[PDB]
């Protein structure tokens, strides 16, 4: 039971490491945002619903992670 | 038969890593589509649905890694 | 054999780990597809069948990561 | 119990690891907002909240990782 | 034996990590192929070969991990 | 008591591993801030705090790794 | 006994990790040529044999890392 | 202690890891350096001092790393 | 005495990871000694020099990984 | 005794990994010496002593890891 136990522990450490991937592809699609509206101000209105979206996806593959991280912990 | 739960458990947070591919690849898709409408804003309803499929195939590849995932949890 | 099914298990979740690199190569791939347009309108119908030929075979790197993965659960 | 708290302190510092995504997705914003600002110093106002959106959105990601190692930890 | 096999199948699942670098690094040609293509038309049939040499040789990086995988899960 | 403390102990340097996030977001703010200045000398000034707030907020990524495995190795 | 025949069949499953290295690094090479040459046909010739170099010289990276794993494995 | 001792010495090699994060930021910022003096010769005595500074907060992430290792070895 | 060499054994296998810097680092010198000849051939015999160099310091931080992967291994 | 051992082998190998950081990063700063050099051969002089300035540093780091490897294994 000790090693079942320790295996959610481990596991549920390990479940995190995903959330990297978030980390950089949200600040990917911000940057695009921010370049793309420098070289166009007039795109703003445009991209930005664009950008959110991307964040959106790209922070759903994170929320993947942590929903497993959080099954095995609990 | 307590290992072999471990062992599930262990694999289940392993299973996971893969999903940072998405969180990035979907990152990049969306970058470029945001990159692409504020060079040339007449050409958004063509490269959309470009960034549609590109994204989905991108996310498909984490959706892959959930199932096994799932499958060693449940 | 709860020491070797124990691995097997491992071993699957393990076998997972690469098709991150069809997560990130299947982006790559539409990225340029996406710019490549972007810049050049008419070359669209030229660019879009290579897209797709690039995603097959990078796809197809994660298709072998899955196939031991479940060649180690099921197999 | 001995191995069950040895799979916690295990678990905690592997989930720090995903840190490093938010360390490098921080980074990737404010390069924009920078190479933004240099080529159209007009546009700062504009950008700058978007940075500023954009990095606390990466940031959570790696503070979902450090909460699990708390969780771990304590 | 139960300890050998169990190495085995470990060891097979590790050996598919490396396929990320041709999933990532076919994709990386393919995206050269396109912007190539679409920034100068004329040169398609130059490119393409030197995309086609360009996937086959980093997809052979994948195949010698997909090999080691197989020589542990059978041989 | 031998098996919490080397799970500490190995805990600890598994959470200096995050610290290279930091390492390399550091670099690339200071790689704009130089390629900005280059661009666009006149700027610096307005770019230069960017940089620096830039730089904390990702360090503070490997400020919380850090803090962890001082946790492990003391706490 | 076990045990190091254990250890060569993970350490040879280990070897491999570094494939990943030349998988992108010829990738990138081929990358530049075709860059190169879409930018400027005429200096193919000169370009073609830097890049059969340049790809050479990263495969055998892997090379060496594959060479261990077979070291290892037999 | 040999469990605890054995922890050390792995714990002291996992902490090393992390100054790949050093390696390469400080490598980027003096890739910038040097861009940008290049694009800008006359911008030099201004980015060098920059790309000074930057090089050494993305060392000190490799700093914290090596002391945790060097702490692990024999602290 | 099992333990021991599953040790240097294991340990050769991991040696070899660092190997993917010079796959990739000596790709990345030979994509720039490409688009550089590329873009200004006249710098040709300039810049392939500086292109060995950089080929050579990249590939000794290969040799060193398997300097120590043979020592563990022989 | 055995088992001490058996970890300064382990963690010899560990420690060589830290070195694919010099490997990527001097390949990073010969890209941007010949990038530079192509684009303003003029400016060779300037920028060569920052070449090696810059890779001297970004190649410490893994005589670093060196130093910690041969540590263990001596
Ligand atoms: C696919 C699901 C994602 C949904 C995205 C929706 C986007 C639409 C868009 C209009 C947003 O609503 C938004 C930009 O307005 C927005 O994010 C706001 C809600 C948000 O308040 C924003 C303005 C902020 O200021 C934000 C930086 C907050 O100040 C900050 C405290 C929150 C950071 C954060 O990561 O929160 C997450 C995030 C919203 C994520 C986003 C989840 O949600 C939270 C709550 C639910 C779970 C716990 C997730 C886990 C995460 C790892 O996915 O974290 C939630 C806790
Ligand atoms: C390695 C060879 C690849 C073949 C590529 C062929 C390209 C030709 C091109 C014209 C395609 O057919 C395509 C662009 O039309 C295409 O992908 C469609 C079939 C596809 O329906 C696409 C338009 C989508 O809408 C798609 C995003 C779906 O909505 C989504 C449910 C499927 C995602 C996905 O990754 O599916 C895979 C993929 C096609 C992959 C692609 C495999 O195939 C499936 C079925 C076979 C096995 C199970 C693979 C495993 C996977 C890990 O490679 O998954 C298959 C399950
Ligand atoms: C260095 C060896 C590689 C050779 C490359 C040769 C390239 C030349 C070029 C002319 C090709 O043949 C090609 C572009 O025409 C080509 O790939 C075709 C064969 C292929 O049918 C292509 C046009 C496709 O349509 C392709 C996207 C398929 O629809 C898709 C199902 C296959 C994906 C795939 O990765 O297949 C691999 C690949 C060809 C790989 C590539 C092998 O081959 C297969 C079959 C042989 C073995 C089993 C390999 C092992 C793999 C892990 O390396 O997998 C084989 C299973
Ligand atoms: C979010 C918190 C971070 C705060 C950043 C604040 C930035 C504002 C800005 C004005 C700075 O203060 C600064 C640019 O002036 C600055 O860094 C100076 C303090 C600093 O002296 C700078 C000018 C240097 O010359 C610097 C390159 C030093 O020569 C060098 C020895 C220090 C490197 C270093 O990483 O120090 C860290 C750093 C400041 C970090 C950064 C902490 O702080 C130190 C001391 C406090 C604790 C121990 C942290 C822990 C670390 C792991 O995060 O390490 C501290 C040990
Ligand atoms: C985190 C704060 C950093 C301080 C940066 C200060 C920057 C100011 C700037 C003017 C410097 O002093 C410098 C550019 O002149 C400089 O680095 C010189 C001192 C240095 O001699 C440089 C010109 C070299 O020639 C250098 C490549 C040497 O030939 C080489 C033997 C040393 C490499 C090296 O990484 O040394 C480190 C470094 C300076 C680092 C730098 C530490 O310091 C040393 C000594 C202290 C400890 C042991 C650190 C550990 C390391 C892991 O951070 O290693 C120190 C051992
Ligand atoms: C810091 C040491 C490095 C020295 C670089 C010297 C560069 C100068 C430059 C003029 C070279 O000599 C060169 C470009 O002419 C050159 O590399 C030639 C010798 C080489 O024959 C080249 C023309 C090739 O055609 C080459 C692609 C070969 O065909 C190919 C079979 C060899 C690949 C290879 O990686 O070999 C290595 C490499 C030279 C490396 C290079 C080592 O050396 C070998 C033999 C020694 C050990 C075993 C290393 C291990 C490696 C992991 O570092 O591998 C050696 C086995």
């Amino acid at each position: 039971m000790q090693l079942v136990l320790a295996a959610k522990y481990i596991g549920a450490g390990i479940s995190t490491i995903g959330l990297l991937g978030a980390g950089i592809g949200i600040a990917i699609v911000f940057a695009a945002l921010i370049n793309g509206v420098s070289r166009n101000p007039s795109i703003k209105d445009t991209v930005f619903p664009m950008a959110i979206l991307g964040f959106a996806l790209s922070e759903a593959t994170g929320l993947f992670c942590l929903m497993v991280s959080f099954l095995l912990l609990f």
